[PDB]
């Protein structure tokens, strides 16, 4: 397949490191090696993440069509309008944001730290909903004699949002040729879908489509995993894989995402702790924390085969910590 | 000089990117290039910053001397406590952080969000009110701390990072094919900029480094980069004395206090981000960040000059002073 | 049956008043008249409350027996422990507070506004989560003598005389009024303010007539106290009767999803009443039980013409830990 | 004088109570005896307060006018403007509010906590621009008051702190008389009142009544503006205006009228640390709490002045306790450990 056929527009610092969890992995009976790749490293916009490297794929529409406004939405903490907000900062173009209450969570702050502080910093306008959005937005911007370039939540379902993913694949690939050796898997967290849709399509390539373990964060398995299956599909049509997709490359454990949407379940909470005290690394109440609470547990499962090495993808998500003061007042 | 001859223990990726502020510039009417040396995006270890530059001259010291907890200090909202805290748990280490209250501010947030929220999911002991108090408590409990002062700034090794920082600046100018002709860095604690004086006196350009006062006591703020630069330069084998001429701290945009922002500093950090897409803080970054611009804008650099702006990290602050920012 | 029996230290300015809702009552129809008794305006000591009711016949024992310090518990914004935390300063004694985390609720202020605020200001001594053992021994061990205060003054052989005075006062202020009422709603939890009233009630053959709002959320429980205290208070002030229960009336429909949860319909009482009468009332116990009031009228359970007492147990101050909830209103 | 003149439509349960501050005045030396009337006390209208008790001759004059909305002003936290819209919902009154941030205070959760939290489940339209809009200089007081016209009410204007207004140093007439009337009760009479002054119509309605039996120089005024000049004036003159208002005859001097600058430091709204230990202390000893704006300060002027000895010893001082604690929210770090 050619992703090259496609422009990328440069959002980030290059390549994501990869690096090695030796004390988690200990500390879980060193059965199986876990390797971290940061993609919540991957930028100086705002901190970036996996939605930076999606959006590396779409600006260039954007910016070929000539449209001078980014319009996203997600939930109040969404990372996606961050980057958003911060990507159209840098390139020069306006933005609106839709954040509705995504999340049956109710604190003080919430609007008004992590990543909703910045986009509002980062001069976007953040529109509320009340307690059609979309179109309204699409609409004054128009209104306003802009263009707007409607990026729906997560880069996802569009047509561009599964490459940034696919050359994540691509990019381990280069890595595990220095490295001497390909990961037995990929451990990843799925919401909105074409994060995993990429990666399914990139590693469907060298056949490991089936061994990147998404995580369920949307507490809706069903919708969220025809998601990555449709997406992926599609995708894989877009680049040329020379195979096709099937119902048993999409992977998706369920058992993480509780109780709901946004909200963590002691797990979530055991798993934030134990990862950020053993490597020093954070991960999220709503995403990241889910997919480390997965991996953990699969490994102290031994459901990994000993003697594996399992990359988890660390797709960012930190500021939204901000909005859940209150779980970790003694940490 | 020569650095190379102390250890480092890596914490960081490797060096630090240099970025073009080309929109910002611009804005600014052309007259001036400015770039950015971003040290807020030099580690996974919680954000990372210029005190985990710091860091990694200190670490082996405490590897050595067979320390197994890292004992530092700073304000409730301190980058540096944070990074301590994350460095330690990447070494296994424990960590003893004490968290004065160092800032005239009242947010109801203040000690649960940002930095000292994540020191404790980190897993360190976060007391919040004292230095030799806990060093003793560590020591009573049977554990050997080793001792990080505030920014790690007045310590032997606390100025080794920065002396590191000019040397990988002039091995990108080479790549890059020019030279920079002044670096605007933030100043509080000093070990930052000392290192940097240090670093670029080795080639004639101490006094290129403009640090900008975030302390609001710039006479002690001064004094302390002096000292620090004079202890770093004999170090490291400066072959040289650091005059006064050297150290260069511009006062006028500390205040009105430390971990307090004025008009300017809001201004700054908006212009910044909405023109870059680049986050910096109401106590540190943004003061340099506001004295960067406003030197541009006063035709303080001359015409053609290609200034990097150092960014030392911060942005988790931001969450402490969600009020001021609450509409943008 | 005899109340005065016992002594009442005075911690509140006197019998409260009773107010007409008459904006409330023409909104919902005008068929039902709805009064209010307000409890919650009852004490200069950090807004009082019901609690404070209870308190002034349990405060005479903490000092008969010598005691020095005020020992109670409740949730994070318990309104019981902030009463006590007044009590105590008022009377110059020291106080020790367990606040455990009732409620599944974790707003980044929840334990620095509203009423735990005011525990601390007022000198109380605030501990966050055997819990409420531990406490009381350590005052001993510090050289103090604790007085136990068990939640919401409830499951306490004292507990429930305020009010079976809050009847007494209630068939007085009737008299002055030349009329008296058909109903009483009032909120329960831990069950001595209902059971107070219960007994003061079966005294004039109304206490059936005490409508119940449960609010733990745990019915069968709370109303097992209720039961259970209100039995045990009708034989010390010497009822002429057993207490039955079919004497308790504990409506379980407005209590959801949790203690300290509100549901949409708890946001739309509070609202409502807010609106129409400026008198506020909590997303944890009187909004509910405000909430049943309301309801109940709507769906013509109360007979036309009748006149309902509402018992404003107070707990205002709480709201400041529900600030999202309330951002627009 | 006659007040009696003016109809006075009833927000409060009656006459707030007088109490003793036993236990602080046993603290301080037990040389001053401190009581406090309860004007925080009385109403059942979301906590009421001194701006209630002005209130009640201002409605009647509303509701003969045939408005249909009361609107007001204030800051942030602000107790006049959530005594308005409880007032106004009571009332059956729509309620526009027009507020901003006077104080250089950003607390995380300072306008969605206390008053304004309250203003606005009372259903009050809660105008609150952004920093820097400065509504007294784009005039949005009249804005707002055209707004309600243009959509076809009638509002009611009610100025800062209902002060600045002919009927807005009534109540505190009303307060003097209540407190002769009280002292008759008691058998006894009160030798001063320390009273927290801002906009001045409370301690103007004072020093009017109090002028009444030659008592205007008994009225302690404790500054909370931190801008003393201005607010003696707005009292001075609001007397003048009520003492006429009322038929007093007689002239209120410079001297009637008693403003104390030690304790508004350092700014409108924001606490100095004695404002704080004066709060603590209070509490401690009584039980009463009081707020880093207002009361805070006044409780920590009357201390501070019975400590140094200034009241003549055998004094009885009533401390007016004009509400305002609900704000104490709004500064939850200060008290985070007490
Ligand atoms: C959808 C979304 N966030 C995407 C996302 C993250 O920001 C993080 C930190 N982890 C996982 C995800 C899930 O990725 P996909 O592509 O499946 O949605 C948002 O902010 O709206
Ligand atoms: C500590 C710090 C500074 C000041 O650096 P010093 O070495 O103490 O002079 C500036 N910016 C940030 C983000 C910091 O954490
Ligand atoms: C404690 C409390 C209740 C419940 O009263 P119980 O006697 O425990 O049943 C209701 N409302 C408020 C405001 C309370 O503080
Ligand atoms: C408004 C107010 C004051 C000051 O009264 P003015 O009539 O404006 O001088 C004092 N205390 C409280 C609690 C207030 O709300």
């Amino acid at each position: 397949m050619n992703l090259q056929r496609f422009p990328r527009y440069p959002l980030t610092f290059g390549p994501t490191p990869i690096q090695p969890l030796a004390r988690l992995s200990k500390h879980l009976g060193g059965k199986v090696h876990l390797y971290a790749k940061r993609e919540d490293c991957n930028s100086g916009l705002a901190f970036g993440g996996n939605k930076t490297r999606k959006l590396e794929y779409l600006i260039p529409e954007a910016l070929a069509q000539g449209c001078d406004t980014l319009v996203s939405i997600g939930g109040i903490q969404s990372n996606q309008t961050r980057q958003v907000a911060a990507v159209a900062a840098h390139l020069g173009m306006k933005c609106v944001l839709v954040q509705e209450n995504w999340v049956n969570y109710s604190d003080a702050v919430y609007d008004r730290v992590g990543n909703i502080q910045m986009s509002r910093i980062l001069g976007a306008d953040v529109r509320l909903v009340p307690d059609r959005s979309w179109e309204d937005a699409l609409e004054s911007v128009r209104a306003a004699g802009g263009k707007p370039y409607a990026i729906p939540a997560g880069c996802s379902d569009h047509p561009l949002g599964g490459l940034g993913f696919v050359g994540f694949a691509e990019e381990v690939r280069a890595q595990e040729a220095e490295l001497g050796f390909k990961f037995d898997y990929v451990v990843v967290c799925s919401v909105t879908g074409s994060t995993q849709a990429g990666m399914v399509v990139g590693f469907a390539a060298d056949g490991r489509a089936d061994r990147v373990i998404g995580v369920d964060a949307s507490a809706k398995p069903a919708q969220t995993r025809e998601q990555i299956t449709r997406i992926a599909r599609q995708t894989a049509e877009k680049v040329g894989l020379e195979r096709d997709i099937m119902r048993a490359d999409v992977v998706l454990d369920e058992r993480f995402a509780g109780p709901e949407y946004g909200l963590p379940n002691e797990g979530t909470l055991e798993a934030i702790r134990l990862c950020a005290r053993t490597e020093g690394m954070l991960t999220d109440p709503v995403y990241e924390g889910k997919s480390m609470h997965g991996m953990i547990e699969m490994v102290r499962n031994g459901e990994f085969p000993e003697g594996s090495r399992v990359l988890y993808a660390h797709l960012g998500g930190v500021p939204a910590l901000n909005g859940y003061s209150f779980i970790f007042r003694d940490g």
